[PDB]
């Protein structure tokens, strides 16, 4: 059993789209934007409706990108994230109480300030493939397993 959540990068062709989460789960790491998905509304309804509460920002089109799910030790339930991407957003992103926008240039992008699965998966991202993916954490920084595989339906 997988509880839901939703992950929203912004990729333009020259920079990156992150948040620094100020509060909560994640707080002092870059991200993009997500969390988890409520009863009542799809996916990829929850993902707009964080991108919006974390940035202000609204998108014409969300894409799929990946999934990744992650195991902690110790709890039960296993996290299946979604993965999106846009590339087109309306309006400029501002601060929220949960998190602090800032683009990043492809080259610059803050990895050792991020979760530690993104240096695996952002590539893939990068590349514009398809991606799933299996993490297997102790904790919130230690990586014990993990499989990458590129798909052709996320
Ligand atoms: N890039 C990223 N890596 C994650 N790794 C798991 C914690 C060890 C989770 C996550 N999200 C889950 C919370 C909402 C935002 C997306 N996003």
């Amino acid at each position: 059993a997988s509880r839901l959540y939703t992950l929203v990068l912004v990729l333009q062709p020259q920079r990156v789209l992150l948040g620094m989460k100020k509060r909560g789960f994640g707080a002092g790491r870059w991200n993009g934007f997500g969390g988890k998905v409520q009863e009542g509304e799809t996916i990829e309804d929850g993902a707009r409706r964080e991108l919006q509460e974390e940035s202000g920002l609204t998108v014409d089109a969300l894409h799929k990108v990946g999934q990744i799910v992650f195991e902690f030790v110790g709890e039960p339930e296993l996290m299946d994230v979604h993965v999106f991407c846009t590339d087109s957003i309306q309006g400029t992103p501002v601060e929220s109480d949960e998190m602090r926008p800032c683009w990043f240039q492809l080259d610059q992008i803050p990895f050792k300030d991020m979760w530690p699965d993104d240096s695996y998966w952002f590539p893939l991202l990068l590349q514009k493939k398809k991606f799933h993916g299996y993490f297997k954490f102790q904790g919130q920084d230690t990586i014990l397993d993990y499989t990458l595989r590129e798909v052709d339906t996320v």
